């Protein structure tokens, strides 16, 4: 009596906004929120073990918390030296106070969520995963900041998340990054819920998939390359040069629909007037992402390993060959680019003062 | 739908998916038969005998006849005004494509729960190796509940006449007869939550390169194996010894067998596991003759990869089969004269 309304919803639109925990399993849904569609940004950066970067991370959180304070509910920390792995947001110490108890050899682990239950996925997120000084010196030097706001918040305040992403890039000088639609999964039960993400990924080419903090220091991530484009795409100056330089990119990305934000030592590219889940009735790939992916696929990772854990009892998981194929989901033939340029101009809203920051080039 | 009528009382459109408004899909009991020689006069008469039999049940409910580019008449015809099927077919030759889709949808583009659909390959297509035609037919779920032997009788009778290669019957969504390329299957959801449902459009699968092996796409409530497939699965004796006669019935015809898995068709299992116990046991017995790939069913390669995954949705670990059999024997209704044909082996 319960699968039918979901079968009807899935047949007519690509996405699900909220997904019950363990839904894409044979044992079936459980009494928690396993996944929530939101607007998420992911930044891979270095020197998280240093005081200046930690202070900048705290300034990032101050900026985020001004928006998110009414909604945050839980702080998760991995094996903290003081306190508990799980703390109610009301009971937490200021982030600057917790960082002040740490030195360069401590691991940064802070995940603020907005789920009603601590097990629930929530649409507000601020997640720091910071490598220890000795880990960075032994070669595992890449840290991750991920943060998100709800889709409804984005529609009501269309410049707020974008301003955060640029402000954070400016302070952290990241190696690479992206922002757009993604599912936040349950902080504790995500293994139940990766199949929901995998099912959605096949339907929504604009969706980011996977866990950046697990990807960050794999051998597959060593090349000077990027995982994906999305609504926002961040390239440090080295990746920008490998992509042909800023002049060569602006020649391929019409300024009617693409904006460029030069922060210090890199650029953020905005692909379209808003983030895109999918395309149209003819093609599920978003036209602005297709054009940007075409310009940047020369610097895309050939493989990043598996995006998900292994399958237990027949459930869907983006592993091995399927993960490699996911990386290529936006690729088109060179000969089809003019048609995609035409689709951009005829069907997609233009950039204006309501959906870009004034500091765009 | 523990109590389907009770569920429809609270959600009248529970079995429908909306499609300028039309019914895009309706859940029903559908049989699919893949057979050869549709271009020959002997088989064409057999198809007309099949429709004669279907029409005795469906005549009050059929509304439309769809035909793709007919040499005589129009693509759409009101059912009340159609010619006899034999006379339309009499106007056709070896090399004409058989295309007849009778539906019960209220509007012409509405999916209907009653269906009789012929897709017959041309003689020259058959000679080039694209020789597999499809007959699909369906009745509403509520009709099956009140007349539980009628669809089953049709499926066996049609199998006898057509001597199919392979086939299956059970729950499926009938789609709109003209807007049949606008809604995503959602194969991974079906595999997880409604694993008893068939998924796909048989006439598009029949002559793909993926279908050429001597294999089957799926088990369902009814599963049809020609004798070649039966032998590859280890033979009928061993199947009957492995599958409890309390819950599995076997119907023989001149060229193969139809297996009935359970007292009625199953959408899903129970609260603990969505896989229906009778289908789990039969899938385990037959997975050695299942297609390994099918292509996509009803976009990047991830949608086709999902379709290959859907083929395995009933698989369980071998160590669990004894527990599944105990669950079948203790929890599931058994077969008797109320839900099987008397001709069962």
């Amino acid at each position: 009596e319960q699968p039918f309304d979901l079968a009807a919803e899935l047949a007519k639109q690509p996405h699900l906004l909220e997904i019950a925990g363990n839904l894409l399993m044979k044992s079936g849904p459980e009494d928690y929120i396993g996944a929530v569609l939101c607007l998420r940004g992911t930044l891979y950066f270095k020197k998280a073990h240093t005081p200046l970067v930690r202070e900048s991370l705290c300034q990032c959180f101050d900026e985020f918390e001004r928006l998110a304070e009414p909604h945050l509910t839980w702080l998760w920390r991995e094996e903290p030296a003081q306190g508990k792995p799980l703390t109610a947001y009301r009971d937490t110490q200021p982030l600057r106070e917790m960082m002040g108890a740490m030195d360069e050899d401590d691991h940064l682990s802070f995940c603020y969520t907005s789920g009603k239950k601590s097990r629930d996925a929530g649409a507000w997120l601020f997640d720091i995963y910071g490598k220890r000084s000795w880990q960075a010196k032994m070669g595992h030097d890449l840290s991750v900041l991920e943060f998100s706001v709800p889709l409804l918040y984005q529609e009501r305040q269309p410049l707020d998340f974008l301003q955060l992403f640029i402000d954070f890039a400016r302070r952290l000088e990241p190696e690479q990054g992206y922002a757009g639609h993604a599912y936040n999964l349950s902080p504790t039960s995500w293994d139940n819920d990766e199949p929901s993400e995998a099912f959605m990924a096949a339907r929504m080419p604009g969706l980011d998939v996977g866990t950046a903090c697990l990807l960050a220091n794999t051998p597959e991530f060593k090349p000077t390359r990027i995982k994906t484009v999305s609504w926002l795409t961040l390239l440090n100056n080295e990746r920008l040069a490998l992509a042909g330089g800023l002049d060569a990119l602006r020649a391929q990305l019409p300024s009617s629909h693409f904006a460029f934000y030069r922060y210090g030592d890199g650029v953020v590219i905005q692909a379209g007037a808003y983030p895109y889940i999918a395309g149209d009735a003819e093609d599920s790939r978003p036209a602005p992402y297709v054009l940007l992916n075409h310009a940047l696929k020369g610097i895309r990772y050939e493989t990043i390993g598996s995006l998900h854990g292994g399958s237990h009892d027949g459930e869907l998981r983006l592993v091995g060959w399927a993960a490699d194929q996911w990386l290529k989901r936006l690729d088109v033939e060179d000969s089809e680019i003019p048609r995609w340029c035409d689709k951009l101009l005829s069907a997609e809203p233009y950039l204006d003062a309501t959906n870009t920051l004034p500091e765009r080039l």
